[PDB]
RNA sequence: AGUUCGGCCAUCCUACGGCGGAAACUCCUUAACUCGUUCCGAAUUAAGAAGAGAAGCGCCGUCAGGCCCCGCCAGUACUGCGAUCGGAGACGUCGUGGGAACACGGGGUGCCGAACC
């Protein structure tokens, strides 16, 4: 559902200022409308220029290709009961906006923390060799084999319409 | 440049060093008359022209105090509207609007209007 967007702004240009300076950023959101009101609150803090005294250049939307996993590195800071505080996450995903839809659901279900919550300080491509979380560096090798992690789940499904039957059936591994 | 009468009432004030005076303003000289000092010609009232740039006044100066403008402080402090957001609470968070002060660093240091020499 994240989608990446590329957003430029700028203050309204004055009498001391003509041709104010112009500054861009890469957002991911769930839509256009998302992506520009989380531009202007960070342009409000890193550089004071509120949304009344500014305006919006483009929103430029950005399709990657996938058909290969390649893995991510997250910089990011989110606000708990208690403070603030910094994290590193690693993933393996097809597209930089899938990767940060594992994030989002990774802070929501072990941090407890929302989207307003969280703010991305940098995500990019990690090679193979440099890899530094458990996790994700066991699949980055050649020839990874388990066994299926949970069998029992095609059985249980299948018994959903299948409500009475004349054996237990089994679960093939 | 100067004197009398004013407007706005320190970018004009206060302190300490300087520099100036043809004219002008001042300081200054006098106790007959006028009038005056809880005592005193100090002040003030009258009458004058020997002397002055020592003061006041105008100008210049000072890592000067004050005062005045700008930037920073800072989209921080605080706050209007909305929330079946978090928390035992005290309190905090997010969305959508408004937005300081102290401190700090650089600049500056009266102008306008009538009449006369
Ligand atoms: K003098």
């Amino acid at each position: 559902m994240m989608q990446k967007y590329i957003v430029y702004g700028r203050r309204l240009p004055s009498e001391k200022f003509p041709e104010p300076e112009v500054f861009r950023m890469t957002i991911y959101a769930p839509n256009e409308i998302v992506a520009k009101s989380r531009f202007w609150y960070h342009l409000k803090s890193l550089k004071k220029i509120k949304r009344t005294h500014g305006e919006i250049l483009d929103c430029q939307h950005i399709e990657e290709n996938g058909d290969f996993v390649k893995n991510f590195g997250v910089l990011l800071r989110y606000r708990s009961r208690v403070g603030q505080h910094n994290m590193y996450r690693e993933v393996r995903e097809t597209t930089s906006a899938r990767a940060m839809d594992k994030v989002y659901s990774e802070m929501a279900g072990q941090c407890r923390a929302r989207y307003h919550d969280i703010q991305i300080i940098n995500v990019k491509e990690v090679a193979d060799e440099d890899v530094r979380r458990e996790k994700v560096a066991m699949f980055t090798q050649k020839g990874v084999r388990f066994p299926h992690p949970c069998p029992y789940v095609h059985v249980k499904r299948a018994a959903r319409t299948a409500r009475f039957q004349d054996r237990a059936p089994h679960v093939p591994q």
